Order: C-alpha cells, then structure tokens, then sequence
C-alpha cells in the first residue's frame, strides 16, 4: 500500500521491492546522488543502475546519503556485453561491487543477450556469464540473479543449461510494446518480468487517452502508466533526475485503475520499441 511496500516475491523467496528508481542517462556525480538519495527520503528502496551507466558510485554516496541502512535498500546492478564470459563476469562483478561500495548486491543481470550477428560470430557468451552468476549466487555475493533483455529463444537456452533459473528478465515494457508473449512465458517459468522504459522515455506522456484516463483520478500520465505497471503485477523502474517528478510518480498506491481503464491502456499496443530489439542490436 505504499512505494516502500510494494513487494514480488521472486523465485528463490527474496522480495524486490515492485517500484524502484532507473538512473541510465543521470549524469555521475551530484545529479545521480541526489535523484537517489530524493527518491530514497520519498519512501523508494530500489535502484536500479548499471556499469554501463558509470554512476555506480555516486549509486552508492546517494544511498550512504540517505541515512537509510543499506540493508533496506534492494540494489540492482548489470554486467555489461563487452565483459561476458566466465572470468570477465566475476571481475566486472567485482568491480561493480567496489563502486558500489558494498559487501553484497541485490540482483545482477546480464544486460543484453547480444545481437545475432554478434552471437553467430561470437558464441552465445551469455551462457557462460550465466555460470559466472550461478558461482556467484552459490557463494552468497548476489542475492537473487537474472537477465535483461532475453527473448524466449535465449531464455530456452538458458534454461537448457542451468542450475538456477534466472529470477527476473527486465525488458521494454510499455503500453505500446507490452510484451504479452514474453510475460506468459516467464509466468510459466517463475521469471518475473520488470519494465525498462515504462515512461516510453518520457515520449508516452503526452498521449491522448492516457492523460484522459489520470484527468479522471487527478493523476497525470505518468501515475496511469505506472498504476497500470502495479496492476499487471509487473517491476517497474522510473527513472528522472528531479525530485518533483520522483516523488509523483511514486504517488500511485493511493487510486485504481477499472477494468475499462485497463483496458483502454491494453489497447494501446502495437509492439513499437524506443530502444533496441536485442535480436537486431549490433552490441
Ligand atoms: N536493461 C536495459 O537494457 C535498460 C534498462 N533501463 C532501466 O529502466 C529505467 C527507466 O527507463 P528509462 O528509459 O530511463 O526512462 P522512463 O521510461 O522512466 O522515462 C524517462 C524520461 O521521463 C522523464 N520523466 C520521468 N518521470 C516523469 C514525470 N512524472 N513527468 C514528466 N516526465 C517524466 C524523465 O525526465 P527527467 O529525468 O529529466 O525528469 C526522462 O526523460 C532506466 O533508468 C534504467 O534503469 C532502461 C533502458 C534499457
């Protein structure tokens, strides 16, 4: 009933916190520490960052910031495409680690699969990256391990080969790229589904029917999307470098949407992605 609240329970029993704050594109230094030490004082216990984003540090001086103890804080980090592989896995680890400046991270995830020029040249590294992140997980240094942006067809190939099924696959998830497919696979296999740009980007926020929808519950669009991520019992990460926005859009456990509105929003898809198709990516 509250942005601190909000729970999924993922395979292996850890709860993650339903609603966390994204940082891809917030600057390291000042701007990434004070948007996650905001959104930690607005009530958030999820960040979601990466090694690719270069602010893992300032991830870290926000929290530290905060006051609030890091055991009640639920971190996400990601191993980056150029580094998979099995030894290159447990060093970027350990180097995301340092940044962070903590003993453990909450979940790791492989962040891309690979194109498929890339994989046919390449091999699929992920799977071995996959084996890195089950020694990691056998040896208490992650709690929960997953991937990001897994089509089923890698997801098949990950669970031919493992020991531990992977516990979240975050991917594009939006009202018009909804990845209905997907989630009724993951469902299937216990993998719970988190949303990467579930704002579109920012790009969703000026439709029609979305901010129709808010104007009924004097909400914006924003609070409709992300109400509607809370309904379909997905994660979802947000991400603005400004605290009045970080604060709206946690304010959502305090309406519903109907069935109509529900409705109206699933009506919206037309599998359009703002980011890469990880089949086609050429990284
Ligand atoms: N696994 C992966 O490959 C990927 C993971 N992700 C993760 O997902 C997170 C969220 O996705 P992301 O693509 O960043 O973007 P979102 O879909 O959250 O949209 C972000 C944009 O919306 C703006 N915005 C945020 N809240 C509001 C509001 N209430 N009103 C108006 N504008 C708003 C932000 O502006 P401003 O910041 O200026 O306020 C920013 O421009 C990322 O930060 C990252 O953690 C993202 C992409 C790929």
């Amino acid at each position: 009933a509250g942005v601190d609240k909000a729970m999924v329970t993922l395979s292996n029993g850890v709860k993650m916190p339903q609603f966390g704050l994204g940082v891809w594109q917030s600057p390291a230094g000042e701007v990434t520490e004070n948007a996650v030490k905001w959104a930690l004082c607005a009530g958030y216990r999820h960040i979601d960052t990466a090694a690719i984003y270069k602010n893992e540090e300032s991830v870290g001086a926000g929290l530290r910031a905060s006051g609030v103890p890091r055991e009640d804080v639920f971190i996400t980090t990601k191993l980056w495409n150029t580094e998979q592989g099995y030894e290159s896995t447990l060093a970027a680890f350990e180097e995301s680690r340092q940044k962070l400046g903590v003993d453990y991270i909450d979940l790791y995830l492989i962040h891309w699969p690979r194109g498929k020029d890339i994989l046919s040249k390449e091999g699929k590294k992920y799977l071995d990256s996959w084996r890195a992140f089950e020694q990691l997980y056998k040896e208490k240094k992650v709690r929960a391990i997953g991937v990001s942006n897994f089509h089923i067809h890698h997801l098949e190939d990950v669970l031919a080969m493992c020991t531990v099924t992977p516990m979240v696959n975050q991917v594009e998830l939006h009202p018009l790229n909804n990845q209905a497919d997907l989630r009724a696979f993951c469902d299937a296999k216990q993998i719970k589904v988190e949303a990467w740009s579930p704002l579109g980007q920012g790009k969703l926020l000026s439709n029609p029917i979305l901010s129709a929808i808010g104007a009924k519950y004097n909400k914006t669009a924003a609070q409709v999307i992300l109400r509607w991520n809370i309904q379909k019992n997905l994660i979802t990460i947000p991400k603005s470098v400004h605290r009045e926005r970080i604060e709206e859009n946690a304010d959502i456990f305090d309406f519903e949407l109907g069935a109509e509105d529900v409705m109206s929003i699933d009506a919206l898809n037309t599998n359009s992605r703002y980011g890469p198709d990880p089949d086609e990516a050429q990284f």
